[PDB]
């Protein structure tokens, strides 16, 4: 019932097994609207699975709907990366998604862009850094329960960040290396700005609209 007990937990119970991975569609050299529409499919996909990790954090359920939304929603990007970026294999160029699929970084180029090669890069320093399960499982919590402008229940979630925080905090002891970890989040809110960035060229671009939900996030979330 510990808490960094937990939040492995939510972490464990909501990532694809490496025992039944999908190689079924993997091309390591492969030779357009199905690339971009497989695109937004694995972002939506990846939703439902990021949110039910979100609610297996303890807290987390206990906070408003529109709290829970909030964190979740502005945090998505950020876990659709660290996840991906954790879960993968940079060396190899293989992207392993939430579902289990795998796929070449160059069958993800012409969905993803540009952005698949700042994931990859950050799968590769996030990798060389050698982090932890129980250490990953926290930053993971950290980069979603972080206050945000218009919380219902602002000082709860400071509270549960904190607590997390001296969770990690105490799992590193078992200062400097603490910092190196903390020092990813900011790096996930510039890849959040990139598939943003990506998502606004498709709409523009108008070859395939975007399905409702992500069309919906993307718009809401625009400060302009
Ligand atoms: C990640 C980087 C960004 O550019 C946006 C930040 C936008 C607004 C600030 C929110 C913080 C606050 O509420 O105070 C975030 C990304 C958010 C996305 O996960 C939203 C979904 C996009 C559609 C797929
Ligand atoms: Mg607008």
């Amino acid at each position: 019932v510990s808490l960094i007990s937990a939040l492995v937990r939510a972490h464990v119970d909501s990532n694809p097994a490496m025992t039944s991975l999908d190689y079924s569609r993997f091309q390591a050299n492969p030779d357009d609207t199905q690339h971009i529409q497989q695109f937004y499919d694995l972002l939506t996909g990846s939703m439902e699975i990021i949110r039910g990790w979100a609610e297996k954090i303890p807290g987390f359920a206990d906070l408003p709907k529109a709290d829970q939304d909030l964190l979740f929603e502005s945090a998505f990007l950020e876990l659709f990366v660290l996840r991906l970026a954790y879960r993968s294999n940079p060396v190899e160029g293989k992207l392993i998604f939430c579902n289990g699929v795998v796929l070449h970084r160059l069958q993800c180029v012409r969905g993803f862009g540009e952005w698949i090669d700042s994931i990859v890069e950050f799968s590769s320093n996030l990798q060389n850094m050698n982090i932890d399960i129980s250490a990953f499982s926290c930053i993971a919590a950290l980069a979603m329960v972080t206050e945000r402008h218009g919380l219902k229940e602002p000082k709860r979630v400071e509270e549960l960040q904190n607590k997390i925080v001296n969770c990690l905090k105490d799992h590193v002891t078992f200062p400097n290396y603490l910092s190196k970890l903390l020092g990813k989040l900011p790096e996930l809110r510039t890849l959040c700005t990139q598939g943003l960035q990506r998502i606004f060229y498709l709409k523009l671009e108008d070859l395939v609209p975007p399905p409702a939900i992500i069309d919906k996030l993307f718009l809401d979330t625009l400060p302009f």
